[PDB]
């Protein structure tokens, strides 16, 4: 577990904290001596009431202060150092988890709830500032000080005292915890009712019409008042239990202290103890009560943080499935790449075979389209080319070589993707376009936004390039979004290009515009382009069309040749698809007639 | 004016805490006397060291305990009593806020963001338990004790002491706040960056594919590390400045205390002051340090909670626009209700009129339907009849009386609504059906669930009637929901009945089933039914059809007679509606073909 330190001088700082820790408590126990000695050093003659104060004691009362102040300053300095340790561990862990997170496989990321992960990794770091704080700011200081104090008690007043001091500390613990763990049975009940009343008031605000259309209002009001009164009663039991907790804690010390001052007064009669000795055993034992109040909030905290920190550790336990083998190839530099599928059988889970023994070629320089109705399996080409997944049977070759043997990072570099639904980042657009390639000159970025015909957006946008998009920002049209994606893939300048269903922008008028801006930028310039559509009309000018059916390659040719082929599937698809376009275009037209008055 | 006093004898409870407060600092200040007395009364002979302890002082050390414990015990009790005051005010405010909110008009409820209201009142109560605690648990107790201690000092030790005690108090405050206000610019910066890292890591996990489809990864890891180091470097400055604060605060009391032991020891030379008196001025002035360390978390809270208490109060400021006049009519008793529109002009925002000078009669007992294409203004009939809004020009009468003169509750009680989208409540269905009329017998609720043909749903449902429906529960189909809304209006048994676009259940077979269930329960039984439809096909059996266009009543008659009327608008609407239904029926057929892998 743990092990934030390995080979460095951060442990230098760690010793320093401990020195400042030890040396802050020494200065603390030293304070009451200076109070006792100063008391005794005044229990004398003074029949000349005009004498100045002996410096011999003037010094001793400075000592009091510069030991009182000394104790705190070294405790603060202990803290300020160790934070430079703590904040360092969190920064280092939060990154290595993130970094290892993306080295993880796609199948993994898809099962995992992204929020279950964002919490797990955040609440993972909280559980470190919870557990390193528990030790260094509380337990170790309270361990040393209690050790030292009972030590001195044995030594200077007798184990008679030390016995009851340490005993009281233990009684304090095994009352604080046995009460505190008990008293969560209220907060977990208070914020319960708080939520009950929270939900009643919310329905009553959303469904405002619904309560209006009926009687009620009063029904929901004293339904609220019901939940409100449950919560009042519950919070009342919290404030009350707290009183009991604080009174029980004080009664422990007050008697512990009171009974000792008795014990001290016998030693003043027995002549063994001075009068300062009374102040000493009082103020000595009292100085332990202060930090003892904190270490009662914890216990559960230490329980919850023990696991919440492991769950964050457990993440990096996860194994990487898709890795490049030993002696991995980079390979070809300046040739156009072709793609071939040899008997590829693949799906997610052996129950679902999606690609059933698929074989075909995607030649270099060409525009190849891959079409098929619902269930075809075109839906999984790119993912296999990008080795996101690996095929269960059969293999996939680029330029005669299996891509398994290629360097998995090298491969992915030459492939550009315009995805069906583009992601935006909570950032500037100018930072979203630049996402294509980081080292882009400002000039490159403008041209690419120009080439894509994204200009009208930034002009229409008041805050221009600096406008914030993302879920937490300004939302833009699908068209402007897909336009941005074209922009990105222009910057990346890949050799192989995928357009995975690029134009399911649910507006035909907008699809037209996008398909043109694409036919301008990606025309046969020794880029090998794969188009994956289900609207064949948008890929009719392809150099090769591969049509899949229930996971297997049925036909394979050009548009005009596939259409003319007797008994072709393409013609069935072209026909329904086209009959459909006329229909939903015709239906849109009539919705319009009914859309406005007459 | 949080008004802890009003008209009840809860102000008796209020005094007790204050009493418990007053009698708790007294028990506190006496503790150094009993410690002093015990010191002086032991500074004597004892030349017989076998004597038992004199009771005169055994009592003096008892007095110490039962004053130390008593002081706290009264402070705990002051708090547990006063919670029973605080918690009560929140409840009282939480209800009248809730109650008055529903007296507000639909337009108000529609503009205000509903979560903003839920935050406002949740954050509203925080600012009361914060300002009631700040007063009774801190400011007053520490003001009272400072006075008492400064009283004692001037009285028994001279203004010499009081001068520097009180000065230390001010020096303490007007440093802490002046420091704390400075040091907030770090937590407001740490959690700033923490949110930056938050969004980075989140974006890199949702758009995990995008970062994979591109270069980057490394780009995003050290975009995180930037924020991570922004946060680390920020969090240290939090710990560093905190150390300064606690050190700076400790310096203040340490010199103040030390300097007084000087000033005290000189009064021991002058024979004026005993040695216990050294303990006395120390511990008295020390016992003022304890609660002062908390009272530094405030000042800003006192500001933030002051406005968060004011915005929550600003709510009841809001004017109720739709209110009944003085001496409002209830009226007609056992007659069927009719509805008539006299020159009604209405819109939201006076510039954009929806209903333009509409006049028509909705005769009693009949089934009246109101149809029209978009812009018609049928879209706003119900809202006006329910006095949600009031017409700009013209009036609306039920049985000859302007509905403005009716008791707005009396009016709304006789109108039942089956809305286009029924709302669900987070509760059982049985409680959602019973919502129609609360005082319904359990049997009544059964007959209604039967009549509505809702029975099949509760049988199909796992936990039967007790099943939890709602957003944070189990969602049911539109058809089942509209089936439940029909149920509710049966329990209500209203005299006037509106079916606002009830069956735009985007599933036709389910529409047909519903219309049958409606036509069975609502047959002219001295109930006057108004249907607002846009598929005229569903209201052809009406007794009167009123057709609106661009806000004005164009034609008005029966189904067959309107159809036959030459140049009628109804035949035009009938025609578009007919073709439209025919198209989307054909389009349903064609999508199915492409929907399957054959
Ligand atoms: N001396 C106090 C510090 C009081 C204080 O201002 N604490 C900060 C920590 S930086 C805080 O967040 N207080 C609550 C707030 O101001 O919202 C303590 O350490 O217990």
């Amino acid at each position: 577990y743990i092990w934030p330190k390995g080979n460095n001088k951060v442990r230098i700082r760690v010793l320093i904290a401990l020195g400042l820790l030890i040396s802050a408590k020494i200065l603390n126990v030293q304070v009451p001596f200076f109070f006792k000695q100063t008391i005794d050093s005044m229990n004398i003659a003074w029949d000349d009431p005009t004498v100045a104060l002996p410096a011999a004691i003037g010094l001793t009362i400075l000592c009091y202060g510069v030991a009182r102040f000394g104790s705190v300053l070294f405790g603060e300095l202990r803290n300020a150092v160790f934070a430079k340790v703590a904040q360092n561990a969190i920064r280092t862990v939060s990154l290595q988890t993130f970094q290892h997170l993306m080295k993880l496989d796609l199948g993994w990321h898809l099962s995992r709830q992204t929020g279950g992960l964002t919490r797990a990794m955040d609440r993972g770091t909280k559980g470190i500032s919870q557990v390193l704080t528990a030790m260094v700011f509380h337990i170790i200081p309270i361990s040393f000080e209690i050790s030292v104090v009972c030590g001195i008690l044995t030594y200077q007043f007798g184990a008679s005292f030390a016995a009851i001091t340490f005993s009281t500390m233990l009684l304090y613990s095994i009352f604080t915890i046995k009460t505190t763990a008990w008293r969560t049975h209220f907060r977990r009940d208070a914020n319960k009712a708080d939520n009950k009343a929270a939900s009643v008031a919310l329905d009553s605000l959303i469904n405002f019409e619904a309560v209006k259309y009926f009687n009620n209002e009063k029904y929901l009001a004293d339904k609220y008042n019901g939940s409100l009164m449950n919560y009042r009663d519950s919070q009342i039991k919290v404030s009350q239990s707290l009183a009991f907790l604080n009174s029980g804690q004080n009664l422990i010390f007050t008697t512990a202290l009171t009974a000792m001052m008795y014990m001290g007064c016998t030693g003043v009669i027995g002549g063994n103890l001075t009068v300062g000795d009374l102040v000493l055993i009082n103020q000595l034992v009292f100085q332990l009560s202060v930090p003892l109040n904190f270490l009662g909030s914890v216990y559960r905290d230490l329980k919850q943080s023990l696991i919440d920190m492991e769950t964050l550790f457990k993440l990096r336990k996860n194994e990487v499935k898709i890795k490049n083998a030993e002696r991995p190839l980079m390979l070809p530099e300046n040739v156009p790449y072709d793609i071939t599928f040899e008997n590829v059988t693949f799906g997610y889970h052996p129950d679902r075979k999606i690609l059933k023994n698929a074989s075909f070629t995607i030649p270099a320089g060409w525009k190849t389209a891959i079409v098929g109705s619902s269930g075809s399996g075109k839906s999984t080409i790119l993912k296999l080319v990008f080795r996101f997944y690996d095929p269960e049977s059969g293999r996939i070759l680029i330029n005669g070589r299996d891509i398994k043997e290629y360097d998995i990072d090298a491969l992915r570099k030459v492939i550009g993707v315009v995805p069906q639904d583009t992601p935006l980042f909570n950032d500037t657009i100018w930072e979203n376009v630049k996402f294509g390639r980081i080292d882009a000159t400002d000039e490159e970025v403008i041209t690419v936004v120009e080439k894509a015909q994204l200009a009208p957006l930034i002009k229409k946008l008041p805050q221009g390039f600096d406008t914030i998009v993302g879920e937490r920002g300004l939302m833009i049209s699908g068209g402007e979004k897909q336009r941005l994606a074209i922009a990105r893939v222009l910057l990346k300048n890949a050799r192989i290009m995928f357009f995975d269903e690029a134009t399911s922008a649910l507006d035909t008028h907008t699809e037209q515009a996008l398909l043109r801006t694409i036919r301008d930028n990606f025309t046969s310039g020794s880029r090998t382009s794969v188009y994956i559509a289900h609207r064949l009309r948008t890929i009719a000018d392809a150099d090769k069309i591969i049509v899949l059916d229930n996971g297997r390659v049925r036909e394979e040719g050009k548009h005009l040749e596939l259409l003319a082929m007797p008994g072709s599937l393409y013609r069935e698809l072209w026909t329904i698809q086209e009959d459909l376009d006329h229909l939903e275009n015709e239906l849109k037209d009539q919705q319009e007639l009914w859309s406005h008055p007459q």
